[PDB]
């Protein structure tokens, strides 16, 4: 078996830096991951490949001819730890529908084989200001079964947060996908912890971790790598490796219980946020 | 003539709480303007009415039958300083595409004359995290010929002004649309003016303001209210109506120049921000 898992959020949140560091700290333990990119960014994979980015399915298959010139071992690169990586890619803004190589991405993996039984985990990384089209696939199709929200006390956060669950509130008749938890991706404001464990009751679900917020992020992101590679001692390292452990031994997953606008302000109101 | 403007940017990052202060300063200067939100989280009318939001064109003719048995007259309300307001709304999280209620508003607003020869400026707030479907739409139909884009010296901030101007370049063959600066939200941080300065200046366009990250725009929208409104001798205030002047005396407009992600890296290192 194979835990498969994605990670959603609001753009900027912190999704890619904590999959990474979070998959970092898994490959440290001595699982097998898979990272599949699902944001048009296509960043998702840099700090394990050490790389600028990754060329996506997308762009290789347009070079190739059709997605079924492409080769498995041809797309998949493995980086820090023997994690694989792969990033789905996207059209070019003002064409198309921005998800549309999410699903090509995907079916691709799983037509070539990708998802050996070897494998522990899989991590999609998926764009989550809009919930349609491939960004909602994961969620749609049966693909994720274990949905890990990163958020904030920022407003905007906890409104991506909500309107996620209504996802996969919407698609609970079939397949097996859940809410996980929430991840605090702090904003180093008092009483966020709080206000996210908060915000998770009321969804049902909880707080998994509280990341915070630390420059030791940014000075292993110029270099191209996650906390855990450039500097294993420090205490964001430990942060990542209480994240992925948490992770490892969740067993809450539900459907979740999504809240009206009122209530999301009340949460700011009584925490003192705003 | 009116002018149509809209205010693109990554969500949260100050869309509505600038449009909706801009548009109260050119109230207050004697303007007429109507506010159409094209963003599915649809608060964007909310401080000029005083409300806690406004239902949805997709709400109304859903509850009226079509969209045909809506009236102008009961979609479009008016606030402050008389500015016109209406919201587009959008399909629940996990159906269709998000963007698709975008397209049903304009269309009704052109139909209905909504455009009357007295209006002074149109406002389209819309979400830009990505460019598609009804997101797109003002773009690809020629509906806003003056884009403005909010962001800050936060990477995801930039990457999303550098993909709205990939969008602009892409469609610049028909119609007018043109890219007519970048608007500075600030986060505080040291260097910032300078930062969003360069980033226009490699697009080919300007930054035509920078607004202070100010907590009185807090305590103004906990009462519903722009701070225009609520303290009209804030130092805010007078920030909103100096992007409000530069905005009307505004006269470039142009094709952008998308850069690249190396391009915006190499701007995060040399102003210090990382
Ligand atoms: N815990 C943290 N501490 C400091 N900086 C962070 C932290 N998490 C994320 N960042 C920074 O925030 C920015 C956005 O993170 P990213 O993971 O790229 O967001 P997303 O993938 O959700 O768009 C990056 O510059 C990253 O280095
Ligand atoms: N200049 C500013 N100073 C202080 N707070 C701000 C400023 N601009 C925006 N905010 C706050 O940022 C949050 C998001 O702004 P909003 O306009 O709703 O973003 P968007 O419409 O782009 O999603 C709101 O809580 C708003 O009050
Ligand atoms: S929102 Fe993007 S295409 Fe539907
Ligand atoms: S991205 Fe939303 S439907 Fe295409
Ligand atoms: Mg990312
Ligand atoms: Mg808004």
């Amino acid at each position: 078996a194979m835990r498969q898992c994605a990670i959603y959020g609001k753009g900027g949140i912190g999704k890619s830096t904590t999959t990474q560091n979070l998959v970092a700290a898994l490959a440290e333990m001595g699982k097998k991951v898979m990272i599949v990119g699902c944001d048009p960014k296509a960043d998702s994979t840099r700090l394990i490949l050490h790389s600028k980015a990754q060329n996506t399915i997308m762009e290789m298959a347009a070079e190739a001819g059709t997605v079924e010139d492409l080769e498995l071992e041809d797309v998949l690169k493995a980086g820090y730890g023997g994690v694989k990586c792969v990033e789905s890619g996207g059209p070019e803004p003002g064409v198309g529908c921005a998800g549309r190589g999410v699903i090509t991405a995907i079916n691709f993996l799983e037509e070539e084989g990708a998802y050996e039984d070897d494998l522990d985990f899989v991590f999609y990384d998926v764009l989550g200001d809009v919930v349609c089209g491939g960004f909602a696939m994961p969620i749609r199709e049966n693909k994720a079964q274990e949905i890990y929200i990163v958020c904030s006390g920022e407003m905007m956060a906890m409104y991506a947060a909500n309107n996620i669950s209504k996802g996969i509130v919407k698609y609970a008749n079939s397949g097996s996908v859940r809410l996980g938890g929430l991840i605090c991706n702090s904003r180093n404001t008092d009483r966020e912890d709080e206000l996210i464990i908060a915000l998770a009751n009321k969804l049902g679900t909880q707080m998994i971790h509280f990341v915070p917020r630390d420059n030791v992020v940014q000075r292993a992101e110029i270099r191209r790598m996650t906390v855990i590679e450039y500097d294993p001692k420090a205490k964001q390292a430990d942060e990542y490796r209480a994240l992925a452990r948490k992770v490892v031994d969740n067993k809450l997953l539900v459907i979740p219980n999504p809240i009206t606008m009122d209530e999301l302000e009340e949460l700011l109101m009584e925490f003192g946020i705003m």
